[PDB]
């Protein structure tokens, strides 16, 4: 059901998506352990993901959340990295994409910092790094992240010192770092229908000069 349309680097759409990737890189407290060492990406391809059935599943849930709020979907564009990105684009998000061990509960996690999502491309904590070289800081192998449309509705704010249900009357959780003043938020949803994988971004991290 899914089809991928390649965006031209000359298209303003490709260029705004690239800008959101590049401008939300930050340094990580693990010194690059999980995601590698870099300040910016080499973007190789940006594809728009088109699936009628998944889109209708998304907009159907969105209208429901919308109505339970002050007519407010609270829709964001957020990053998601995972070994399962090729499966998500075909069958959608579900409970098997849930982070059982997550600090904000057993749901699906999205990030404002693209570099936070980059830490999960090869698994929790970066797994063992790329398949070919077993290198979490690999500058050669091609990586992929999703840039997703996410319905937050009434989000429960949880300050952080850095499939389950949302707290009563809430549609998601906001995990907001309170120690690192440069770290942006993560968000957790507990229903797969609350996210749509809009763009598939293929890239390399760049070795600093
Ligand atoms: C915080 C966060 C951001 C993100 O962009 N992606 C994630 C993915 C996982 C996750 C969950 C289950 C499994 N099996 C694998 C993986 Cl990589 C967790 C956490 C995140
Ligand atoms: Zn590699």
């Amino acid at each position: 059901g899914t089809i991928l349309i390649d965006l031209s680097p000359d298209d303003k759409e490709f260029q705004s998506v690239e800008e959101e990737m590049q401008s939300t890189v930050r340094e990580h407290r693990d010194g690059g352990h999980a995601g590698g060492i870099f300040n910016r990406y080499n973007i190789l391809k940006i594809q728009k993901v088109c699936n009628k059935k998944l889109w209708e599943r998304y907009t159907h849930r969105r209208k429901e959340v919308s109505e339970e709020n002050h007519n407010h979907a609270n829709e964001r564009m957020l990053f998601h990295g995972s070994p399962f990105v090729n499966a998500i684009i075909h069958k959608g998000f579900d409970e098997r994409h849930a982070y059982i061990g997550g600090m904000f509960g057993a749901g699906i996690y999205f990030a404002e910092n693209s570099s936070k999502s980059n830490q999960y491309v090869y698994g929790i904590g970066g797994g063992t790094g790329c398949p070919v070289h077993k290198d979490r800081s690999c500058y050669i192998c091609h990586r992929q992240l999703l840039f997703c449309r996410v319905t937050l509705g009434k989000s429960f704010l949880q300050f952080s010192a850095m499939m389950a249900h949302s707290p009563p009357g809430h549609h998601s959780v906001t995990g907001r770092p309170s120690v690192n003043g440069l770290a942006l938020a993560e968000y957790v949803i507990y229903r797969g229908e609350q996210a749509y994988p809009e763009y598939l971004i293929t890239y390399q991290i760049m070795r600093p000069e």
